[PDB]
């Protein structure tokens, strides 16, 4: 059975289980069950399932080289699908809440969930909470008897926490750290001294890399009972490298990819985000260019946004991106070679993850 | 050592552990650590600690009748304090998010967290997420080696999920169920047919009773390794009775307790909430009174709110509350007697919980 069809079939199974349990144990009525079914479909479906399918693909790699009964292969693949959906539902939680936090308009070609007429922010904040709860309901039901349950839940909660910490780093990245204060309204930085590579790398590591790359790779190892057969420091290092490249791509697309293709209007400039474009521009600009950037960044005024995008263009940041990409290729290939010492099979799964990321 | 001082000392310990770990493992800087320290204090402190201290008091009851080394007594009480703070932090999560969802102005005499000038909704939604994450970070750290970890985490997540489901029941309680639809903006009910005792009881059971009464009582049993020594169906039944009374009190206070004493301005009438007052009024009103209620309920117009409060007064609902209270006393005393068959010690802890609730 092809992997994607198995993954989608398991979605239907998990949805049916969750909604039936709401009826049998939480006294839910049919109309609220329908609302939650639509909420689940709208928030969890429609992406590429990169994260969830990485769990399945890692598990498939070990199945190809490991002796198992057929029923065990089926069990492991079912577990990989459930675990993949745990990650997809975690992402769905963060996208629902982040779109509210940021006042976002569109996602995946459609209105953000909180903007649906019958949802509103009052319901959507709680819907996001339910999405996160469902990740745990899934795990306890499907993995109740599994040897990896404790490790999986502990990993999942640390990744969730890291992601929340990363969200804090992201939403505060345009303020001066020494002025953070719940009592005082926060002004945007004027000096942009905290727009550095090291600070950017911290934002991305926590806000994206743990849940997008580390969690799927390690969950795939756990459902395969294969974690002891890799060097976990290498898994972390390669996750944090590929995840950074993934975010840099997304940063470049926020500014330069046409909205029809991105699925939304990018607003990183207006939001004064610490993006790869802004850090790299500030790393090569002259004084006059720095001053013009400062005079126009972080403003909803479209003329000011056009100034910034013009500065980025004239700064030939496409050349910095090519240099950055070539260095990532060097380092990822090096880490893949190191992974081969202990697990050639896992190294190949990582190579696939990199290829998919590099060519998306 | 008095119980409350132990509980407050453990708060300081848990805070220090969480903030130190953010520094040592999550690369946090001092100013963001300070922001999170202030957020923790502002959202988690200042209440009565009823829920957290119930864990401690249940554990203390078993310590008085169970043979243990002194070091074991200290361990059990420390665990009860950590578990109590898990519940207090869970409540803090829900209060932060609910105040945003509802547009609330004040809580506990102070502005709601999202209204602090240096917070804003963008940060406060994520701060609430962090509060919930911290409940799990606490558990995994302090309870790593404990026999009750699996049961405790499974109970905690089911109670969390129930609470989110209850929030859904609450925020949708003024709409007609058959018209719920993410695609269509939701009108307030005109017939109030779903303002019934059974529907009210479902809202309260899920939104309040599981985390306010069931979770502290059972967590106290788990850290005492005493759950097998009670009839769990009775624990559930008595939690759902006392929790309903607690909410009915809060509903009456929303309408009639002066804001200086309540800590906020009550808005249940303007918000068209399915409150005990509205259900009980609709259960005894004549046709003309029903019509006047319908013409004025669910409106921010202060004159319409005064109409409703006048209808409540003239309806002598204080007599319904006295009748309701007398019936709760009958049923709680009956359940306490039944709890004595297997655990006279636990029955006494429940009697204390009831006394504190009844007299607050
Ligand atoms: O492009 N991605 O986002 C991606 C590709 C492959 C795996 C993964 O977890 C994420
Ligand atoms: O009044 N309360 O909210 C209360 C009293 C005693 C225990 C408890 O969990 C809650
Ligand atoms: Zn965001
Ligand atoms: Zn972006
Ligand atoms: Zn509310
Ligand atoms: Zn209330």
């Amino acid at each position: 059975m092809a992997s994607m069809e198995r993954f989608l079939s398991v979605y239907d199974e998990v949805q049916a289980f969750l909604l039936d349990q709401l009826q049998s144990k939480y006294e839910i009525d049919p109309n609220r069950a329908r609302y939650l079914r639509i909420m689940m479909d709208t928030t969890c479906l429609g992406g590429k399932y990169f994260r969830g399918m990485t769990v399945v693909n890692v598990a498939e790699g070990f199945l190809a080289v490991t002796q198992h009964d057929e029923a065990t292969k089926e069990r492991i693949l079912h577990d990989a699908c459930v675990g993949g959906w745990m990650i997809e539902f975690l992402q769905a939680h963060y996208l629902v809440e982040d779109d509210i936090m940021d006042g976002s308009v569109m996602r995946r070609g459609k209105p953000c969930w909180y903007r649906f007429p019958g949802v509103t922010t009052q319901c959507a904040i709680n819907d996001g909470i339910i999405l996160k709860s469902w990740t745990q309901i899934m795990a306890w039901h499907y993995f109740a008897d599994r040897p990896f349950l404790k490790d999986l839940l502990c990993l999942f909660q640390k990744v969730d926490y890291a992601t929340a910490v990363g969200q804090m780093y992201d939403v505060t990245s345009m303020c001066d750290s020494n002025k953070l204060d719940p009592e005082v309204a926060q002004p945007m930085t004027t000096d942009f001294a905290e727009f550095t590579p090291a600070i950017y790398k911290r934002i991305v590591k926590y806000k994206t890399t743990f849940y997008t790359y580390l969690l799927p790779l390690v969950m795939g190892l756990l459902v395969s009972e294969a974690a002891a057969s890799v060097e976990m420091n290498l898994v972390e290092r390669v996750a944090h490298l590929i995840g950074e490249y993934f975010q840099v791509q997304d940063d470049v697309m926020d500014c330069f990819t046409p909205p029809e293709q991105l699925g939304k209007v990018g607003t990183d400039i207006e939001d004064a985000k610490c993006s790869w474009l802004a850090v790299t521009f500030l790393g090569k600009a002259n004084a006059a260019q720095v001053a013009e950037f400062k005079a126009n960044y972080g403003e909803k005024d479209p003329a000011k946004v056009a100034v910034v995008k013009r500065l980025y263009s004239k700064a030939n940041l496409q050349a910095d991106f090519a240099a950055y990409e070539a260095e990532v290729v060097r380092e990822v290939e090096s880490l893949i070679e190191q992974l081969k010492v202990k697990s050639p099979t896992f190294a190949e799964s990582v190579a696939v993850v990199w290829e998919k990321t590099h060519k998306r």
